């Protein structure tokens, strides 16, 4: 397999089917990648995060920095290695935890640790140092996220900066030969909710260029209609050929709006994030609710994951209530096999041009 | 397969190996049998506590009775059902967890839950009813566990109302045709530590008649010395041709004496009881010490489990010092895969007539 090849197989209106190839593996788009935060999917073991369907894991610059450490990492023979997963992983770059989880300057940000209060420093330069410790295969440019909401004066001064952090953090990466050869390359949009900027920052990121482009700045307070809006005038900005990776926590409608609007890539924590909430394909369900005890079906009636084949929801409900780890395990596991259900339904209905309907029996049932 | 037998295969001293069959499976002796608390082994699925070895596992008629409800349980199918363990189960009576986690009488206990301090019953009668609504392949006298230390009158006096209930428990199990054609009754041996008393504690429970015959009273705080005196002088007063079962929570070594003085069946909540320790042939190690950190080997270097197969000492250690989940999924495979290694070990040597060079070449290298 080549370094980096995204080829589109299939489209329906902005929505696209395909394939990244990369050297530790296939990723078939649209994607759900799921979220292994402290080098691990919680509650998972690698191999069922495979079984469930998932081609490529995320990880990230600034938890990882912590703890272990990025270094540790690199001397114990890269994430991969470490955590037992071999497919591709996709690592942010830190930008946003930092803010979310602190002295900021046009060289980066210097930060104390949330865990000890030890001191930090991230750069572009540092943040791509750091995902070339880890061995990361898709590295996310170093980025400033912008709050929502925000002025179009500080909208767009944070969007500068990003682009000018952008071309660092390419400079970086092209730096590294070993790097450079084996890896892939995001840039990320900003702009907040503004076209002008959306459309400036879009331009800066092509003439840099990139393996693939993320749409920043999104999923951080502006609600789905907001955030179809800017999807809508923002994705067709991007180089079309290359894939197109949404941040932020999707629900599965946000998923298929998105998908619907021209995005290729997802993450989220939120499948992940035992607190009793389970996907099914007549919308959400708290497991913990006293309506569950003695429901003898499974979590889901046609899902075909290994919990549903096995378990009972009354079971289920027990182990939650209780705060039994096994609980966690088959509602993680349950979960990130439904999200990956629905984008194999994604995947073929937009190979068999009938994405459009699907969207629509989809939200029909979803939310009855 | 018969409701219950148990055939002696091959001796060495007083140790003994060989099998029980019953209508649901085998169980290779000598046996540890996981202990399953809230309907689960912690943080294992069914599948991988069988992949370890295990043959059969524990519940507790306590814990379940609170959460989620003997008659609950039975409604939605039984235990084996409800928790997907297919396999032989041994079910506690509740005697010791009562008053572990209160109105006594010689009718049984009256106490309160310390989960939310509702009033709850158990006697003879109702215990060995709890346990048929679980599905218990395996079902307990109720006892009145004998605090540690015992004076002469108060060890007499608590062994004589045991015995009275083993009686009642007897007679319980065999009005219900269903548990008494199906499932095997164990009673319970008291006394203390007064030679005298668990000879009068065996003589009452062999004219009762039982299945098997469990040590209790043991493992309270007398230590290892001491428990190992008083099996000496107690194990030999059993019914010869029956399972010999040590109630409490034993290390590797505890394991290997008590099955030199005629031990067949073991359960421990050590080994599955995520605060980071594990055994290895050297002895114990904390996974969280520093001195783990970069340390690539795995848990132990000859076990087989696939643990160590996969993961290194300092990708668990990150697990636990980061609490995730994980790490207690891994701990936990690996502990009770060595426990079943260690019991297939036991059961080799002595059906070789070697288990006391075994024995002699596990402390050697266990307390080094
Ligand atoms: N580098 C970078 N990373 C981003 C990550 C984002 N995540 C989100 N929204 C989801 C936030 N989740 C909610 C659940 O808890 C974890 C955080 N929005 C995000 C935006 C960015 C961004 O603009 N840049
Ligand atoms: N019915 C019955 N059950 C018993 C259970 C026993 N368990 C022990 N010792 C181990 C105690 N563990 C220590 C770890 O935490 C859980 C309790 N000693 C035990 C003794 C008995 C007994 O005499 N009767
Ligand atoms: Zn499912
Ligand atoms: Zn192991």
């Amino acid at each position: 397999r080549p370094r980096f090849s995204f080829s589109i197989a299939a489209r329906e209106g902005k929505a696209r089917t395909g394939t990244i190839e990369m050297k530790r593996g296939v990723i078939r788009t649209p994607a759900f990648m799921p979220v292994g935060t402290a080098a691990t999917v919680k509650a998972l073991k690698p191999e069922t995060v495979r079984a469930t369907g998932a081609d490529i894991i995320l990880g990230n610059t600034y938890h990882l920095m912590l703890r272990p450490g990025a270094e540790r990492i690199a001397k114990l023979g890269g994430l991969h290695s470490f955590m037992g997963w071999d497919r591709p992983i996709l690592t942010d770059s830190g930008g946003y935890q930092v803010m979310s989880l602190t002295k900021q300057s046009e060289e980066g940000v210097t930060f104390k640790s949330h865990l000890d209060g030890s001191r930090h420093m991230l750069s572009p330069e540092r943040s791509i140092e750091i995902q070339h410790l880890l061995g990361s295969d898709i590295v996310m440019a170093f980025d400033e996220c912008t709050p929502y909401p925000a002025t179009p004066s500080r909208a767009a001064s944070s969007m500068e900066r990003s682009m000018r952090w952008a071309k660092r953090s390419r400079d970086a990466f092209d730096s590294r030969k070993e790097q450079a050869e084996n890896a892939a390359l995001f840039g990320i949009q900003q702009g907040s909710v503004f076209e002008n900027l959306r459309q400036q920052s879009a331009d800066a990121l092509a003439e840099i260029g990139f393996d693939g482009y993320a749409v920043g700045g999104l999923a951080v307070g502006e609600g789905q209609d907001e955030m179809f809006r800017v999807l809508d005038f923002s994705v067709p900005m991007l180089p079309d050929d290359k894939p197109h990776y949404l941040m932020g926590d999707g629900k599965p409608d946000d998923i298929v709006g998105a998908v619907e609007r021209g995005i290729d890539m997802f993450d989220c924590v939120l499948p992940t994030r035992r607190n009793g909430q389970a996907f099914t394909w007549d919308g959400p369900i708290n497991i913990r609710n006293a309506r569950f005890s003695e429901d003898l079906k499974p979590l889901d009636s046609e899902c075909h994951c290994a919990v549903c084949q096995k378990w009972s929801r009354a079971y289920i409900h027990h182990l939650i209530r209780a705060g039994e780890i096994l609980g966690a395990m088959l509602m993680t596991e349950h979960n990130i096999a439904f999200y990956q259900q629905l984008m194999q339904k994604i995947r073929d209905s937009i190979s068999e041009g009938r994405f459009s309907q699907f969207a629509q029996d989809f939200r029909a049932r979803y939310f009855a």
